C-alpha cells in the first residue's frame, strides 16, 4: 500500500467535494468519504437518508464501541448530530494499516448530505483544536499516526474535470513538477496560513496585508471556492470586471447566484485575468505567489440541459469568517500538508491548469523590505 498504489485514489463531482473510499467496522463496511482539510472530526452517515446510498450499521459491527457521547453540531451552510464511539477504519487505496479511531455516527442532519455527491461522510484531516464537541476528541489523522509507522504528513493533488489522489505519509515527485514552496501554518487548528499580498493581472490590490487574513486563512478541501473577506472580495470583484469589461454579466453572477453560458468551446478565457496570492515564505519578508487562472475560478457546472452551451459559476465569494482557500484554488497545484514541519508546500500539479498562452504557477521568491506583520 506504497504511493505508486495511492494514485487516483479520489474522485469527485465538481462544486461536491472529493472523496477517498475508507472502510469501518468489521467485517469492514465499505463508504466514500469526503476529504476534508477544514474540520477534524470523522464524521459518517449512520441511519438512512433520500440522499444515502449507504451507512455505517453500528449493530453489523462486532468491534464497534460506543463512547455514551452524543454530538450536536450546528454550522452555516447546515447541521448534523450524531453519537460517538470508535471502530477499526482502513483506507483501501491509501495505507495499508489498520487503526482503531473515532466515529461520530451522524444520526440526524439538515442540508449536510449532497443529492448525488457519492459521499457518506466526512474525514476532518485539520488539528482536535477544531474538533466537535471539543479537543479530546482525537482526529483520525492523529490515531493513524500515533497507531503506525506513518510519517506525520499527506498530500492532496486535487483535478478538475474530477478526481486526483490522496498520498498518507510521504511526498510522490511524480505528481508535481518545478519547485515545492512552503508557507508557515501559523497556528494549528484549522491549517491556517498568511497572504501577504494580491494581484489581480499583476496589478496590486495595494491594501494593508492584514486585510488578506480578517479574521484567518485557511487552506480548505471542504469548501469550493475561492472565499475573501469582504473588502478584498469588494476590491477583486472590481478587478476582474474591470478586466473584463469587453463583456458585461449580470450582478447575479457575481454574487455566484447564477450562471454564465458560451456556445460549447467558445469560453472567452483571455478576457478574465489571473489571480496571484502571495504566500508567507518560511523566511522574514520571503514570499512565493500562487497563480489563478479563470479556468479555476469558473467553475464548470455540469449539466446535460445546458449542454449545448458551456455553463460556469463565478467560484469566489465574499466572507465574514476569513479567507478560504477552498478547492478551486488547490486544483492544479500539489499541496503538501507538512503537518511534522509546520508548514504547506504548494508546486505545480500533474493536472494543472493551462492554454495556449497562460499557465497556473508556483514562483518565488519575492521580497518586500516595508512589511509589517500580515496576520490578526
Ligand atoms: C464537524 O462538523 C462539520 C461541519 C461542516 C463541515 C464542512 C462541510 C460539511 C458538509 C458538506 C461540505 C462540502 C460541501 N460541498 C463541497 N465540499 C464540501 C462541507 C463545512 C466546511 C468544511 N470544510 N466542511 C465539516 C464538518
Amino acid at each position: 500500500g506504497s504511493f505508486v498504489e495511492m494514485v487516483d485514489n479520489l474522485r469527485g463531482k465538481s462544486g461536491q467535494g472529493y472523496y477517498v473510499e475508507m472502510t469501518v467496522g468489521s467485517p469492514p463496511q465499505t463508504l466514500n468519504i469526503l476529504v476534508d482539510t477544514g474540520s477534524s472530526n470523522f464524521a459518517v452517515g449512520a441511519a438512512p437518508h433520500p440522499f444515502l446510498h449507504r451507512y455505517y450499521q453500528r449493530q453489523l459491527s462486532s468491534t464497534y464501541r460506543d463512547l455514551r457521547k452524543g454530538v450536536y453540531v450546528p454550522y452555516t451552510q447546515g447541521k448534523w448530530e450524531g453519537e460517538l464511539g470508535t471502530d477499526l477504519v482502513s483506507i483501501p487505496h491509501g495505507p495499508n494499516v489498520t487503526v482503531r479511531a473515532n466515529i461520530a455516527a451522524i444520526t440526524e442532519s439538515d442540508k449536510f448530505f449532497i443529492n448525488g455527491s457519492n459521499w457518506e461522510g466526512i474525514l476532518g484531516l485539520a488539528y482536535a483544536e477544531i474538533a466537535r464537541p471539543d479537543d479530546s476528541l482525537e482526529p483520525f489523522f492523529d490515531s493513524l499516526v500515533k497507531q503506525t509507522h506513518v510519517p506525520n504528513l499527506f498530500s492532496l493533488q486535487l483535478c478538475g474535470a474530477v478526481g486526483g489522489s490522496m498520498i498518507i505519509g510521504g511526498i510522490d515527485h511524480s505528481l508535481y513538477t518545478g519547485s515545492l514552496w512552503y508557507t508557515p501554518i501559523r497556528r494549528e487548528w484549522y491549517y491556517e496560513v498568511i497572504i501577504v499580498r494580491v494581484e489581480i493581472n499583476g496589478q496590486d490590490l495595494k491594501m494593508d496585508c492584514k486585510e488578506y487574513n480578517y479574521d484567518k486563512s485557511i487552506v480548505d478541501s471542504g469548501t469550493t471556492n475561492l472565499r475573501l473577506p469582504k473588502k478584498v472580495f469588494e476590491a477583486a470583484v472590481k478587478s476582474i470586471k474591470a478586466a473584463s469589461s469587453t463583456e458585461k454579466f449580470p450582478d447575479g453572477f457575481w454574487l455566484g447566484e447564477q450562471l454564465v453560458c458560451w456556445q460549447a468551446g467558445t469560453t472567452p478565457w483571455n478576457i478574465f485575468p489571473v489571480i496571484s496570492l502571495y504566500l508567507m515564505g518560511e523566511v522574514t519578508n520571503q514570499s512565493f505567489r500562487i497563480t489563478i487562472l479563470p479556468q479555476q475560478y469558473l467553475r464548470p457546472v455540469e449539466d446535460v440541459a445546458t449542454s449545448q452551451d458551456d455553463c460556469y459559476k463565478f467560484a469566489i465569494s465574499q466572507s465574514s469568517t476569513g479567507t478560504v482557500m477552498g478547492a478551486v484554488i488547490m486544483e492544479g497545484f500539489y499541496v503538501v500538508f507538512d503537518r511534522a514541519r509546520k508548514r504547506i508546500g504548494f508546486a505545480v500539479s500533474a493536472c494543472h491548469v493551462h492554454d495556449e498562452f497562460r499557465t497556473a504557477a508556483v514562483e518565488g521568491p519575492f521580497v518586500t523590505l516595508d512589511m509589517e506583520d500580515c496576520g490578526y
